[PDB]
């Protein structure tokens, strides 16, 4: 359930919740999400994450 934030923005990615209108139900780790999400927030790619 480690959480991940985008340097971009600041959006959080929270495993508890997911991201359902993307496809990713409640539950699914940071690093199962799929190659081409991207932060619902701004846009920007997993690469410019960081662990929070
Ligand atoms: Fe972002």
């Amino acid at each position: 359930m480690k959480k991940y934030v985008c340097t971009v923005c600041g959006y959080e990615y929270d495993p508890a919740e997911g991201d359902p209108d993307n496809g990713v139900k409640p539950g699914t780790s940071f690093d199962d999400l799929p190659a081409d999400w991207v932060c619902p927030v701004c846009g920007a790619p997993k690469s410019e994450f960081e662990a929070a």
